Formats: C-alpha cells, structure tokens, sequence
C-alpha cells in the first residue's frame, strides 16, 4: 500500500530486532510448511513480514534485544528492568 521502501540485507551476528522478531516466527513458519530450522533459514521468509512492522514496533524489538544483551554480557546471570515510561506525538512547533 502506501509506504516506502526499507529494510536491507545483511547478515549480523549480535540478535537485533530483526533477528528477535525472526526467533518468534521460526516455529511459527515450521507449521505453516516451510523448510525453517533456524533463524538464517527465517531470515528470508520473514522479510516482507518485518517491512510490515511500524517504527514503534521496530524499535521495541530493538530496545528489548540491545537490553537483553546488554544484561547478559555485563553478567553472566539474569537481568530485567525497565521504567514506566509512556509518550506519543509530536511536541516540536
């Protein structure tokens, strides 16, 4: 429909929000009938379904998998927080 162009190949090691967004889809696909072992073979098959997703949805993915790497590197255990934040709209003009 109405909506640009976006969305790149490229292969990263670290899980990003692309790659988050795949994990949730490998199983998801398997049913469907579609040869899916892992996120690499979920990669392709979920590319025209991660350029539906919104920027706020984008960027969720992206906070959670940054964050959760984050807290997994700086210590080998668990780690989860987050602060009650909520916003939307413009405020410039």
């Amino acid at each position: 429909g109405s909506s640009g162009s976006s969305g790149m190949p490229n292969r990263k090691a670290s899980r990003n929000a692309y790659y988050f967004f795949v994990q949730e889809k490998i199983p998801e696909l398997r049913r469907r009938g579609l040869p899916v072992a892992r996120v690499a073979d979920a990669i392709p098959y979920c590319s025209s379904d991660w350029a539906l997703l919104r920027e706020e949805e984008k960027e969720k993915y992206a906070e959670m998998a940054r964050e959760w790497r984050a807290a997994q590197g700086k210590d080998p255990g668990p780690s989860e927080k987050q602060k009650p934040v909520f916003t939307s709209g413009p405020s410039s003009g």
